[PDB]
């Protein structure tokens, strides 16, 4: 029983986290194998507007650091707008695979400084492709994953905070989420939205640990998105399909939970679901299906 | 910037992590050097009244697991209400020790099912000795923890949940938090009050944050736990000399913020701080001391 934002357990990703120096600047780094991974953003300087490409550097540039042993750089490359070091391969190293996730996806997050993970959490890549993380000065280079089965699958690596204080980074092939770059000029975050997969797969949870909300009505797929619009992610058939389990566990329909949701966006909470006072949009659907029990 | 529900990286603890059987009861225990640690209601079968001391059992009858290795009983004992198994020690046993924690502190929680770690969240010992878990069955010898420097420092191990999906459990020398104990009878969490100290220091994470709550009051201390007490824990003037550094850092002085605590709570919230819609308790003045970067 109980419901909590829960992050995989950090472990096979803290024997990959390393530091990395270039000039006066340090920041994180990922060691996988024999390569290091890096915001590329760390050969700069001033800034203002660098062209990456500017081939200046040697190897011997790049001091890298895992716990006291230090690391050396044989070869370095650039790919999209992350750094990759090649060092002399590390020990603890996973499975282990890139992706590069849709809006509205979960992962946990390794907040890390000096190379030294400090903590971890869970977050949603919004639907404007930035994050709500918790972030302080050194902490890029710092990396977001999931663990399926015993496959660590990285999918964040962050960069950059925005000025509303959200948080902007990459995937670990280095292509920003969203419309941003990693340079220091105005760029502000998007127009956001409620995930509403998400919403509804929460009250799914809110029912399975069993929790007022229901009612009776349900409603059309096309006049419940005309409602969530006033307020939400228009929802698909694809996303229906995606609620397909939780709906059977559970024997509500999820066009009868949309209806109990339109309910609770019109007339609001008057008075908490699963410990909070507002609609949760931070668990999908797979992150519900905690209540079962799915270990790794 | 931001701010989250952090927990400790779980890395130490998932190299401890184990499997206890015992007829056909399995669940987790903690592997520290050559001893394991786990829930003593492991040895029960039926439960509705057991005589714990009731000597009946071998060596060889509890069958410890270690991934695939297979761990081999040497001496048992009972510490309280939690057996400790010699066996014939863990190369990954960390820095550790074990500590009895005061309500209203904040540890992180290793969810484990057979041995294997399922995810990891925060959550505090409440006022009345319980905890808002996540756990589900085969939960039980689950450990919760803080990480100090290198050294992890273990608080909590799980044994129950109550009916009101509450959890209760012990420290690692088996003693129970609360009046619980640990057999099938009829046993409810008490009433539960909100953890001042910990909201304030909420309060102090929001405006390091940047964020209107504030205004020109200021308030006794006793006037203050007047009006807590109606809606709260006492507030002491140890929980005032804590909240020092968060007060000096932001220049609000301690019985300022319970001012606006005390206006919070009349008027409610008109519509949210750190993103909740409701008065958070479980961030301690030090878990807000994430606002600074402390790493381990
Ligand atoms: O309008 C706007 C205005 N912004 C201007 C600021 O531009 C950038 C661009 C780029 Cl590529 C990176 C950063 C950045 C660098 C560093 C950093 C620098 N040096 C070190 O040695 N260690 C470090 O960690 C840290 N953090 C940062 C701070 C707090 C939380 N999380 C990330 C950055 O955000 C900042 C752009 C967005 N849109
Ligand atoms: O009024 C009341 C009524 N309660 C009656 C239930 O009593 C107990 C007593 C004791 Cl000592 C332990 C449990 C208990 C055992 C097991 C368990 C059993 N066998 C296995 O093989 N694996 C397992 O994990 C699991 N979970 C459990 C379930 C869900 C979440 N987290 C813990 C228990 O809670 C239950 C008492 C509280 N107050």
């Amino acid at each position: 029983s109980g419901f909590r934002k829960m992050a995989f357990p950090s472990g096979k990703v803290e024997g990959c986290m390393v530091q990395v120096t270039c000039g006066t600047t340090t920041l994180n780094g990922l060691w996988l194998d024999d390569v290091v991974y890096c915001p590329r953003h760390v050969i700069c300087t001033s800034m203002l507007n660098p062209n990456y490409e500017d081939i200046r550097k040697s190897n011997h540039n790049f001091l890298v650091q895992a716990g006291n042993v230090q690391l050396r750089v044989i070869g370095h490359s650039m790919q999209n707008c992350v750094l990759k070091l090649k060092v002399d391969a590390n020990p603890k190293t996973p499975k282990y695979k890139f992706v590069r996730i849709q809006p509205g996806q979960t992962f946990s997050v390794l907040a890390c400084y000096n190379g030294s993970p400090s903590g971890v959490y869970q977050c949603a890549m919004r639907p404007n492709f930035t994050i709500k993380g918790s972030f302080l000065n050194g902490s890029c280079g710092s990396v977001g994953f999931n663990i399926d089965y015993d496959c660590v699958s990285f999918c964040y690596m962050h960069h950059m905070e925005l000025p509303t204080g959200v948080h902007a980074g990459t995937d670990l092939e280095g292509n920003f989420y969203g419309p941003f770059v990693d340079r220091q000029t105005a760029q502000a975050a998007g127009t956001d939205t409620t995930i509403t997969v998400n919403v509804l797969a929460w009250l799914y949870a809110a029912v399975i640990n069993g929790d007022w909300f229901l009612n009776r009505f349900t409603t059309t797929l096309n006049d419940f998105n005309l409602v969530a619009m006033k307020y939400y992610e228009p929802l698909t058939q694809d996303h229906v399909d995606i609620l397909g389990p939780l709906s059977a566990q559970t024997g509500i329909a999820v066009l009868d939970m949309c209806a109990s949701l339109k309910e609770l966006l019109q007339n609001g909470m008057n008075g908490t679901i699963l410990g909070s006072a507002l609609l949760e949009d931070e668990f999908t659907p797979f992150d519900v299906v905690q209540c079962s029990g799915v270990t790794f």
